[PDB]
């Protein structure tokens, strides 16, 4: 298990434009296209991202290319953020994957808002952090995924992604 496999499990793979859990146009492995309700706007974003005139459909290789870029962007974003970087630096590699997962799902600004959770994670108060993380819109709206990510933060193992 690693961050790519983890996010592939959590996000799935779809080669045609679909709506994500929030109703937003997305493609590939959780590549958000736009928050606009316009499918035409989403298609335009897709074409720009891929570099060709699509039919709203991409190949697996194209989906994986966007995914690579998106994981890289999530990490980059953490490292550029004054609130997130010190917590990320404090974590082991498994828990770092949980952090990347959250930023991939909700963005750098969104995760940086988990101030109290972040402090508990830096303090390595794992059970307390887990409880705090669950007191969130995130957990309520995507509880199964959040439970997997939280278990990863709680235990520093991949147990929630095995079997
Ligand atoms: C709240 C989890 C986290 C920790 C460090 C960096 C980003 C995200």
């Amino acid at each position: 298990m690693n961050i790519f496999e983890m996010l592939r499990i959590d996000e799935g793979l779809r080669l045609k434009i679909y709506k994500d859990t929030e109703g937003y146009y997305t493609i590939g492995i959780g590549h958000l296209l736009t928050k606009s309700p316009s499918l035409n706007a989403a298609k335009s974003e897709l074409d720009k991202a891929i570099g060709r005139n699509t039919n709203g459909v991409i190949t697996k290789d194209e989906a994986e290319k966007l995914f690579n870029q998106d994981v890289d962007a999530a990490v980059r974003g953490i490292l550029r953020n004054a609130k997130l970087k010190p917590v990320y630096d404090s974590l082991d590699a498994v828990r770092r994957a949980a952090a990347i997962n959250m930023v991939f799902q909700m963005g750098e600004t969104g995760v940086a808002g988990f101030t109290n959770s972040l402090r508990m994670l830096q303090q390595k108060r794992w059970d307390e952090a887990a409880v705090n993380l669950a007191k969130s819109r995130w957990y309520n709206q995507t509880p199964n995924r959040a439970k997997r990510v939280i278990t990863t933060f709680r235990t520093g193992t991949w147990d929630a992604y095995k079997n």
